[PDB]
């Protein structure tokens, strides 16, 4: 006497996540300039969100996007971020053009369709850097010490994204880039 759910339902994902936008306005804090544009738990309304706002191409240099499991705060402090790190994608200013959008678009992909099985616990969050000095995609991991995670995850990733086997990508910790120039791990 029921409807099936099948048509009317939204297709609920494995995690309600938070999509944050930083604009580089250099007269204000840091974390002020970080701010959050919407949270989704749902397939229908991410690609809401991803289709009504501007392709990471189109963003002015020193713009930022990311997208964190709800609870998850972008940054070095978050409980969850403090003891890990991130996979690092430099893009350069040659492939903003190839690569950027669709390198981006799989990641988001990658996060929310829980695309690390398993370990897919130990995935915080990612980030787009816009920079005119070359691109940046990162993924966040929780712990900077779980190899068997850490590596299983940047491989997979690696794969994911459609990177040949010369191209090889590192993973930084988070204490290390917070006060440095090096990686901890790379496939
Ligand atoms: C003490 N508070 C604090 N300051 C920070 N400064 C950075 C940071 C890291 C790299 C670069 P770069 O690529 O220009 O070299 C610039 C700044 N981060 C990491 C997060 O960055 C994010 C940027 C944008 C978003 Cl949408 C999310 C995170 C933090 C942070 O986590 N906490």
């Amino acid at each position: 006497e029921v409807a099936n759910p099948e048509h009317y339902i939204k297709h609920p994902l494995q995690n309600r996540w938070a999509l944050w936008f930083f604009k580089n306005d250099k007269s204000k804090t840091w974390q002020a300039n970080l701010r959050l544009i919407s949270k989704f738990d749902t397939v229908e309304d991410f690609w809401a969100l991803y289709n009504h706002i501007q392709l990471s191409s189109n963003l002015m240099p020193g713009c930022d996007y990311s997208l964190f499991k709800d609870g998850i705060e972008p940054m070095w402090e978050d409980e969850k971020n403090k003891r890990g790190g991130r996979w690092l994608i430099t893009l350069n200013k040659q492939q903003r053009r190839s690569d950027l959008d669709r390198f981006w678009l799989e990641t988001l992909l990658c996060l929310i369709g829980e695309s690390f099985d398993d370990y897919s616990d130990d995935v915080c969050g990612a980030v787009v850097n816009v920079r005119a000095k070359g691109d940046k995609i990162a993924i966040w991991t929780t712990e900077c010490e779980n190899r068997e995670a850490v590596t299983h995850i940047g491989r997979v990733y690696k794969e994911r994204l459609g990177l040949p086997p010369k191209i090889v990508i590192g993973y930084q910790s988070h204490a290390d880039t917070a006060t440095k120039s090096k990686n901890r791990f790379v496939v």
